[PDB]
């Protein structure tokens, strides 16, 4: 019940007591574990803003003091009264910076107090949802100098009135099915090209194109967008060593901003709150690069590179993976765009744990996504035992809009 | 109850029920995984419901359930339990459960091979040296001078826990390791206590950077024995690069069996604890593991040296690019010298069309995604993008602590 981690590589041992405040479920039992599977009313509403509150005023060290017995009866008859309650800015930026702090999932964390957060409760159109968006993606972005940021949307009252942006991502390349069979762009993204145009985009069909923004507000039918360009800094992909590699026509965009996910705090759902740090290289070169079901660039980079394709063994998709990342990271740093490399962000991330062990009592993490998809083993993280739970406040999973969207 | 896992990258999805059979625990509970933890004597009482469990599974894997030779086998084992307070498996049965566990070891990558595997029995074994002999004979076997074949030795089954047969090697074919009065490490850091005893047993060690360490073999619970595995038994791979003619110069070689020794088998609630297996290399065990972890032989720096890399940041990728380099070393040495080896690729891809196969004919494939996803390269391999269950069945091959810490000197 006092839980111990190990580090196989330092002998490091850290013992866990956080996990002791965990209250939602993992999806593993006593006989199964799920750690790979990718996803495994008024009487609800107080005790959980009850624990919200109570974790507020202790990390201020005014536990059981006045304001907090004050504030607690507050919210309560808010409660009892409204049916919810409102957030103070204090509550909400606490809350989301906790949200980013327990997201066992994020191996960036170790940046997680600071945290720009923008309160955009106040919203009520989806012409407004774009103009706070914009304003945080110039922002983030800051002329490449890239600022971890949120913007929080008004609350969910009865799902009825719910905002959400459709995009999963703030900034994502389009994705095109050509009568050839084959797929134009970003094939993570096909079906959401689609519904771009179903409700009016004029898409350009090509394959780096920046999709528009679908935002719906208070329940609304969802609009469309287009980003200032000027405001979606990219970065164009170079190898300094290949110069050939240009002839490739790859770019990728420098702010990754997940906008699909839901923010819950003391017991509040914000079912729109796009937040942006800033990419891991792996991330474009590994993933957004080199997944079959992506850009899966493997291919053309080996040929490009003269190499026996022949045999697995020669370990050649291996090969251009690593010169691909190295381009990646390459770019980024030429053009002055942040962007950290999967050696440096563990390494953090290893510290971040020591830190939050001492400090806290432990930090929740998950090794199947902290661990990167390459060159796993050689990064700290890959001999660095994980415990994984939920705590509150949260960043969830939600269903896509178009599933759910009462037209 | 139905559980569904699913193939990210091709959409497939495939159905558990097989995850019902499973008693033994996974160390996770509904509000806390374990995944990534590593590690997280036996009364007539709890030993005949295994024992039936057991010999259920078997009747029906022949299609003989509920026949008299079924029913019969079940009254035998009962009876020679209580007369005895144990019992002994049949030639078949123990066959039957040295593949299923190895079927059921949710942590190999290989087990699409699973019903390939010779099994020596070395259950009339009461001496070191009668260990020794059957380890050769193992060594020998699975060898097959270059072309492998995966191969278990069966040992007698502890009775009072007071009379273990134990191999106190972690694996039969392992290099020394030597810490040095300034702190660095000679040879193999992950085996320096291990060397030490040897030593300290009465080992002469050569104190060179691949010394194929002794056989320290324990039998009927007595003090373990030291033995040298004859050379000409031991077969090895120098390591050099298809392009780079410098990497000979590394001085680098390894061994080509790779051998467990210091697991427990289980079967039917019977413990076999020397149960040496071995089946042939996976590339990244070698290249990535055992040449480039920190804690290991550690050559990044030294090979990322004589490629010219610019180590001035890490940024460059030079480690990654070093890691590749020197895996394709490892699988050039191993294809050259013919001696079996398997890459990273190639041994995922296989995995996958086990595991597919497993669920359709058992119903599922209790796998640790943590351990099956190769340690270089993770998402241009398949598993990674398999979700995957964790679960455990038996039989099973599980650890045991080390037996340098429970062991009872003699003298
Ligand atoms: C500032 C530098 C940051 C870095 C280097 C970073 C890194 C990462 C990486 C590599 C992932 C894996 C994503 C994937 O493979 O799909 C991830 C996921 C995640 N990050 Fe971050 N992140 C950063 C900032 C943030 C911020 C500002 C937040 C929220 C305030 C955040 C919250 C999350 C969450 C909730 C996930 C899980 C996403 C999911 O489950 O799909 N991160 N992060
Ligand atoms: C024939 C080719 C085989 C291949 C390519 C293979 C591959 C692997 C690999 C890569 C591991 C991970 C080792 C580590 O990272 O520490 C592993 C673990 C394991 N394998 Fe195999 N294996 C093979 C044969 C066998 C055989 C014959 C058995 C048993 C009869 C077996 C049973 C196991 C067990 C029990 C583990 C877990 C080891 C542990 O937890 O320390 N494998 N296998
Ligand atoms: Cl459950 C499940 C099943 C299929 C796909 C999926 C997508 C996971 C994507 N995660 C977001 C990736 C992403 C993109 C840009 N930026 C970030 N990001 C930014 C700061 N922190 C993370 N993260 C989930
Ligand atoms: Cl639980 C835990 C904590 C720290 C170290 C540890 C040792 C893992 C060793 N795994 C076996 C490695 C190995 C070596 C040679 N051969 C094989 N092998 C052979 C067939 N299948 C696997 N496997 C366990
Ligand atoms: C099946 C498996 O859970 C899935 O492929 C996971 C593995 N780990 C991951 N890790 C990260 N960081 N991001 C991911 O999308 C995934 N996908
Ligand atoms: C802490 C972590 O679970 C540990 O380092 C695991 C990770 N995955 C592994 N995978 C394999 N094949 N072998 C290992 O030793 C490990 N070590
Ligand atoms: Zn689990």
């Amino acid at each position: 019940r006092f839980l111990k981690v190990k580090n196989w590589e330092t002998d490091v041992v850290l013992t866990d007591t956080l996990h002791l405040k965990s209250t939602l479920e993992t999806g593993c039992t006593e006989h199964i574990c799920m750690g790979s599977i990718m996803l495994p009313t008024k009487d609800q509403l107080f005790p959980l803003a009850k624990e919200f509150l109570d974790q507020y005023y202790s990390s201020i060290k005014r536990f059981g003091s006045k304001a907090h017995m004050d504030r607690l009866e507050e919210v309560n008859k808010e409660i009892e009264s409204t049916s919810t309650y409102q957030l103070k800015d204090t509550e909400l930026i606490y809350g989301a910076k906790h949200a980013w702090r327990n997201a066992s999932r994020c191996v960036g964390r170790i940046q997680w107090s600071k945290l720009q957060v923008f309160d955009a409760r106040d919203c009520t159109t989806a012409h407004g949802m774009f103009n706070y968006i914009c304003n945080h993606v110039k922002y983030a972005t800051n002329k490449g100098n890239l600022r971890s940021a949120i913007t929080i949307f008004p609350q969910r009252t009865d799902g009825k009135h719910d905002f959400r942006v459709w995009n999963s991502q703030l900034i994502r390349y389009a994705g095109y099915k050509q009568p050839d069979g084959s797929t134009l762009g970003d094939p993570a993204n096909v079906q959401f090209t689609e519904i771009c145009i179903q409700q009016g985009w004029k898409a350009p069909r090509g394959r780096f194109d920046v999709l528009p923004l679908l935002l719906q507000a208070n329940g609304n039918d969802p609009e469309l967008f287009q980003i200032p360009p000027e405001l979606v800094l990219e970065v164009p992909i170079r190898h300094p060593k290949f110069d050939w590699f240009k002839d490739l026509g790859l770019k990728w965009y420098g702010l990754p901003a997940v906008s699909n996910m839901l923010l819950e705090i003391g017991g509040l759902e914000f079912s729109a709150c796009p937040f942006s740090g800033w990419y891991m290289g792996t991330e474009i070169g590994v993933r957004d690069y080199c997944d079959n079901s992506r850009y899966n660039i493997l291919e053309e980079v080996a040929k490009k590179m003269d190499l026996d394709m022949r045999k697995t063994s020669s370990l050649w998709k291996d090969q251009a993976l690593v010169e691909i990342n190295i381009a990646v990271l390459y770019s980024f740093q030429s053009d002055k765009v942040t962007i950290v490399d999967h050696h440096s962000a563990t390494e953090s991330f290893i510290k971040h744990m020591e830190n939050e062990y001492r400090c806290r009592g432990g930090c929740p993490a998950d090794w199947v996504w902290i661990v990167p998809p390459m060159s796993g083993s050689i990064t700290p993280v890959f001999h660095q035992e994980m415990l994984n739970y939920r705590l509150t406040p949260s960043f969830e999973y939600q269903p896509d809009p178009w599933n759910t969207h009462v037209w």
